[PDB]
């Protein structure tokens, strides 16, 4: 289930973080505009860039923290608040987040693995609701 998925992802966080992030950019290529240093770079070039792996892992580490603190896939309002208030997220809308979770769920469904993909979808929906309430447009 969802708790196991957090363990699966954490077990190999660098790989999963990079592969899910690339799945997101692949499905929604216009989203790459938010990451100015990754424009025009192949996947292998990206993986050779210190901050690509480091920062992408940090994104997913926080995601796993928020996921683990949730109850029945309902995130803490304080965690939603953190995400809204981050300077790096100042121009984002909840739609950016829903796209990430759509790509993440698609990735899970296509993987050779028994992720609780329905739960990740529901967590994404609940997170979008919480982001909206905390002030994200
Ligand atoms: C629940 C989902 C998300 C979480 C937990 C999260 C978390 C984080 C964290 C921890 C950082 C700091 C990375 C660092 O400087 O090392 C970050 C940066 C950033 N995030 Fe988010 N993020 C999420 C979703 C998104 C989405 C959907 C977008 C846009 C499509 C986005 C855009 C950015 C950008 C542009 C940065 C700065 C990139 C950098 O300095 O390398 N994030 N995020």
């Amino acid at each position: 289930g969802f708790k196991q998925d957090i363990a699966t992802i954490r077990g190999d966080l660098r790989t999963y973080a990079q592969d899910i992030f690339l799945a997101f950019l692949n499905k929604y290529p216009d989203e790459r505009r938010y990451f100015k240093n990754y424009v025009g770079k192949s996947d292998q070039e990206l993986k050779s860039m210190a901050k690509f792996g480091d920062h992408t892992e940090k994104v997913f580490n926080l995601m796993m923290e928020v996921a683990d603190r949730a109850t029945d896939c309902v995130p803490l309002a304080s965690d939603a608040n953190t995400l809204v208030q981050m300077k790096q997220h100042s121009s984002l809308t909840t739609g950016n987040f829903e796209k990430l979770f759509v790509a993440l769920v698609e990735y899970m469904r296509a993987s050779g693995q028994s992720f609780d993909s329905q739960s990740w979808d529901r967590f994404g929906k609940n997170l979008v609701s919480a982001l909206s309430s905390a002030g994200m447009k």
